C-alpha cells in the first residue's frame, strides 16, 4: 500500500487517541517535520496486514522514521526516546531532553510512570465507566482512585520544586527546571480526565497550571488541532 | 553507601526481580532491601523521598550521589546506558540508534501493556473485593493477547533465521533488557490460568532459554 517518502515521519494516529496527540506534540516541538495518518478502527483498518508489519502490538500511535530506512518506532515512550536522542544528536542541543545521566533517568522515570502507571489506569477507568459489559461501581472506584493517586504524586512532586525555588506564577517543571518529554508525556491525558469525573482546576491546583503552561505553547496546539 | 547499588524491591514484585536480574546480568554488585508491606515499612518517610510512586521497585546508584531511579524501566535504561559508557561494550543492549528504539519499544510495551495487564487479572481474581468473572477474563484475554503478540515476533525470527531450537531474541539476534524485562511475569502468569508451555511454544523456549542462565538464576534466588 501507502508509499511513505524518504523524509521526515509518518504518523499512525487515532482521533482519539492522546499517546497519539503525544507524539505529534513532541514531533512539532522539535520541529520535525511530520504527516498524520489516521485510522478506523471500526474499519477495522488498523488490522492492515502491512500496518500490523510495522506496529506489532495493533495499538495507536506508531511512528515511522523514513530518514532511516522507514524505521517504525510503535509505543508512544520509545517514540519519545527516539525523537529526542535523534535531535540531541543532529543539533548537539538536547530539547525537551538532557545531556546529563542523571537527568535522563529521571525524564525516563516520569516518562514510564506516565505511559505505565498513568494512562493505563485512565483508560481502565474509562472501560468500566462505559464499556464494560456488567456495571461494576467498585471497578470504576477502584481505577478514579488510582488515576488519582498517581495524579497527586505529581501533584507533589510540582509543589515541591515551586518551594525549591521559592528561595509569581512562574512555569514549574518535572526535571531540570526545564520542558522536558517527561511533562509533555501528561497533557494530552490532563486534557481527558474530566471524563472520568476528575476535575485538575480543583483537586490538582499545581497540575492545572503545569497543564495549562504546556496548553499556552503554540507547539502543542496546532499539534492538537490535529492534522 | 557511596560505591555500588541498593534495591528496594519486594518478595513477590516481579518488576524488582527484574531489575535484579539485569543487576546480575551486568555485573554491577548491589544488596536488596526487601520491604514489609504489611508492617507499613515502605511509608518510612525516608524511602518515600526517594521513590515517589510509592511502588516497589526503586534502585540507588551511590557511585551517582545516591541517585534514585524509581521505575523499573527506566532503571533499566540506566543500568545498560551506564554499562555501555563504563565498558565501550553495549551489553544488553545496542550500539545502534535503530536497535535501541526497538529494544525501547519492546521495553515499554512490556512496562506499560503487559505488566499492567497481568497485575490487574491477578487483582480481579485474588484481590478484589467482589470475584467479577467478567472483570478477570477482560484482563486475563489482554493477557494472552499480548503474549501473542510476543508469540508472533519470536516465530517470525525463528524462520527469518531458518535459511535444536537455538535461542532467539526479540532485538539485534541478541539478549537484550527487552528480552529480560519480560521473564519475572512470564514465570507468574499461570497463577492467572495462563499455560505458556501449551498456549505460546516460542514464549516458552524464551524464556526456558533465559530461566537456564545462572546470572538469572541468582537474582531470582533472591539476593
Amino acid at each position: 500500500f501507502q508509499e511513505q517518502p524518504l523524509e521526515g515521519y509518518t504518523l499512525f494516529s487515532h482521533r482519539s487517541a492522546p499517546n497519539g496527540f503525544k507524539v505529534a506534540i513532541v514531533l512539532s516541538e522539535l520541529g520535525f517535520h511530520y504527516n498524520t495518518i489516521f485510522l478506523d478502527f471500526n474499519l477495522g483498518e488498523h488490522r492492515a496486514p502491512e500496518f500490523v508489519s510495522v506496529n506489532p502490538n495493533a495499538r495507536v500511535p506508531a511512528l515511522i522514521d523514513h530518514g532511516m530506512d522507514n524505521l517504525s518506532i510503535w509505543e508512544s515512550g520509545a517514540i519519545l526516546l527516539h525523537l529526542v536522542n535523534k535531535y540531541y544528536k543532529e543539533t548537539g542541543n538536547p530539547l525537551l531532553w538532557s545531556d546529563d545521566l542523571a537527568d535522563q533517568s529521571q525524564i525516563n522515570a516520569w516518562l514510564f510512570f506516565q505511559t505505565s502507571g498513568h494512562a493505563p489506569m485512565i483508560g481502565q477507568a474509562l472501560h468500566f465507566r462505559y464499556f464494560h459489559s456488567q456495571k461494576i461501581a467498585s471497578a470504576v472506584e477502584r481505577y478514579t482512585d488510582e488515576v488519582r493517586r498517581v495524579y497527586g504524586v505529581v501533584e507533589m512532586a510540582l509543589a515541591e520544586r515551586r518551594e525549591a525555588l521559592v528561595m509569581f506564577d512562574y512555569p514549574v517543571w518535572l526535571v531540570g527546571d526545564k520542558l522536558t518529554i517527561a511533562d509533555l508525556a501528561f497533557v494530552p491525558w490532563n486534557n481527558v480526565v474530566d471524563r472520568i469525573g476528575i476535575n485538575i482546576k480543583i483537586e490538582f491546583p499545581e497540575v492545572y497550571k503545569w497543564t495549562k503552561h504546556m496548553m499556552r505553547r503554540p507547539a502543542v496546539i496546532k499539534a492538537l488541532r490535529g492534522e
